[PDB]
């Protein structure tokens, strides 16, 4: 393949910090790159405290695990989205219940209000995905987890470098995660960051992440945990990445704003919201849309595996990119038409639903070239006419 | 401190293939070195099987799931280990039966015995630990498990490099683990080995490794998984660190020799089985101890927390050598005196708790040499006249 959605860039100083990795000898899952690791989160995010996992998929596990989440508690999530963000419901055998999307691809904070309003008990927390980058409508969920008494956990996964008010995406939950897996706008080849409000919580997070130890020579073990920390090699790499974090997001936006113009009159490029500032993570368009289809319906139904073609200019779409060597993908497939979460409860608008129909994910790697974008655009433009 | 029990031993070609995974651009948890890894741990083991992952807790808890432990399965384990053998029983929520050790710090062959007819419903599986890459004794508990229908899970974590009867350990059982966590015999600075006998159920590991994935362009999904996939630039440490694994193992044997050479006098070194040759990844001493206090007991309790003092020889000797800084540590203090634990059952003789009271895990890292080990074993000689 000649491009894909989103390659590592490196060519920092990635090997630099290994070596120095490898000169401390702390080959291990700790040490001073972990710390830097961390901290370089907390300088960007302006989080308080944040804690470097193997994943954000832990990091995800133990925002829950530490917000108390147990067998049978619900937990709202977005449909939306990638499953590693609910998966860990599934870790705890609590109850998701999901909640199809708006306009800036997450949760829909009307539908929102429905689903909690219809939990057969309150609910205990909510995921919320910022489906790549995108900012969903923080204020309005914010202040209902907050009325609700929900724990907000923002799954920011995709969204590093994301924000809504000036606000770093992953700032306002409770808990916030990011990954650092191998096609995030930077990466540790994989790796995570769970970052939050309370240092106590972050720090029964770090507990949590190897093997939930206290504090003494021998063994000794009062709870059950993981071994989920993140190897200081890697932790060297999430050093030097985070160097050109901002650098990317600037260059995420200049690539969309550039597919914006090649593609702007046959596709649909739906806005970040005003006031945010999306990483455009992955640039993604959308064929023969008009917002108008949007909230077709307004349903709670219990998921059933289901069949959803593509619109026929977008299977095309890719089949012809891919034969040009060139790695297009539809947009995530809704939770609520996966067999995985038969018989779960989920609320729908029929808007995941129609993202996925007509949507499409660019290639959209930081090493790109505007002739390179351009080039990919007039293919994609061959291949729709 | 100037000596860890074992701290990393690198001075290979781990930063030519770091280099190598830079160049091939794979800054990810795939790529060739993940496969290389595989392929140098299945030319050892001979397992025909290897799916790299991010640790071996992991590799357990896929071990159990694709199994088929559920919630509520008796699953069996040695008291005698560190707590991650065991964790991934509390993630599957099956209930754990523990097992006091014989002489060779592994399950005791007619407690398991005792335990398996014991048990309010057949046994599903067997976490057995290899402590301290010693070998169990495996013609027995092999054929107890194969009698039984009990899938046995070796967790060598800390016995790569160990071997039964000319066999690696891990390829006794359905499953075997190894750990390359920061400390083991040779480190990816956190990682693991799921081996196994069955292809298509390493498959099925290697699949809920990486998110429970549908083999398709799109995200679909029968089944929900986990990210436990290994990082292919760790994968790189993986495989020049497997090129000295036998290196170390030697290593480890002479400096056990040595101990026992300068030691001997004083503390008690049991035998590896013959028929074995174990790892000897931590060499291990026993003080004022008569091989005849074994199995002063036969009982099966509800496990309680409790507090077990070292033989003060033992916690003088740990103390004196910190002071001249060298890192000694108790054996690991067993699961069936450990809160986490409390409630469940556990078969005792008495052996694990009375090897926590006058055991000794001694400095083992190959890089010293036969001097460093003189000099620590008279500095332990000192301490305990
Ligand atoms: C391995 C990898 O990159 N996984 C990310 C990816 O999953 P998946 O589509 O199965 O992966 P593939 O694209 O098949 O993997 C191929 C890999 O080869 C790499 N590659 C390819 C060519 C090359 O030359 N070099 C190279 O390295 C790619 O950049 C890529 O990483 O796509 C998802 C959208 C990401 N999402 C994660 C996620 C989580 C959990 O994060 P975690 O992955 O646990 O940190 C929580 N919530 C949400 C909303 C999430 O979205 C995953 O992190
Ligand atoms: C981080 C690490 O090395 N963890 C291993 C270790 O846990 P723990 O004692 O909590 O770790 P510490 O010694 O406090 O960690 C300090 C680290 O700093 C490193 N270090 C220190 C000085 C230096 O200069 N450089 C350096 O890098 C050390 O080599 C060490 O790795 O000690 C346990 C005995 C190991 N056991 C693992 C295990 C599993 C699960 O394996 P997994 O760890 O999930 O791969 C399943 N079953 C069984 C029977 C197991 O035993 C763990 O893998």
């Amino acid at each position: 393949m000649r491009f894909f959605l989103s390659p590592p860039h490196m060519g920092g100083n990635e090997l630099k910090y290994i070596e120095e990795v490898f000169k401390s000898n702390y080959i291990a899952p700790l040490g001073e790159f972990v710390n830097r690791f961390e901290q370089s989160v907390k300088d960007y995010s302006k989080s308080e405290n944040a804690l470097a996992l193997n994943s954000a998929t832990a990091a995800l596990h133990l925002a829950l695990r530490v917000a108390g989440v147990k067998q049978d508690d619900i937990v709202l999530a977005s449909s939306f989205t990638f499953i590693a963000s609910v998966a860990p419901i599934c870790y705890l055998k609590a109850k998701p219940v999901f909640i199809d999307c708006d306009e800036t691809y997450n949760i829909d904070v009307d539908l929102l209000k429905l689903a909690i309003k219809e939990c057969e008990k309150k609910p205990k927390a909510l995921i919320l995905t910022h489906l790549y980058g995108n900012a969903a409508k923080m204020d309005e969920i914010v202040e209902i987890c907050k009325e609700n008494d929900i724990v907000l956990i923002e799954d920011a996964a995709e969204a590093l470098g994301s924000f809504y008010k000036n606000k770093a995406l992953g700032t306002f939950g409770e808990f916030g995660v990011y990954s650092y897996n191998g096609n995030a706008i930077i990466t540790t080849s994989g790796g995570g960051m769970l970052i939050g409000k309370n240092k106590e919580k972050i720090e029964k997070a770090r507990f949590y992440s190897t093997q939930a130890r206290e504090n003494c020579l021998h063994y000794e073990h009062l709870d059950y945990g993981y071994n989920y920390r993140l190897s200081n090699v890697l932790g060297a790499i999430g050093v030097a990445q985070m160097e050109v974090l901002e650098q990317r997001v600037l260059k995420k936006r200049e690539i969309y704003e550039w597919y914006k113009e090649f593609l702007g009159e046959y596709f649909s490029f739906l806005d970040e919201l005003e006031n945010s500032r999306s990483n455009r993570w992955l640039s993604t368009a959308l064929i023969n849309f008009d917002k108008n289809e949007l909230n077709s319906c307004q349903k709670d139904i219990n998921i059933s595996q289901k069949n959803i073609t593509l619109h026929p200019k977008i299977s095309k779409l890719i089949e012809d990119l891919k034969n040009k060597q060139i790695e297009t993908r539809p947009l995530w497939k809704t939770m609520h038409a996966q067999e995985v979460f038969k018989g779960a409860k989920a609320y729908l608008n029929g808007n995941s639903e129609l993202f996925f129909q007509k949507g499409i994910c660019l290639p959209s790697g930081t090493a790109m070239s505007k002739d390179d974008v351009y080039e990919i655009s007039k293919l994609i433009l061959k291949s729709i006419k």
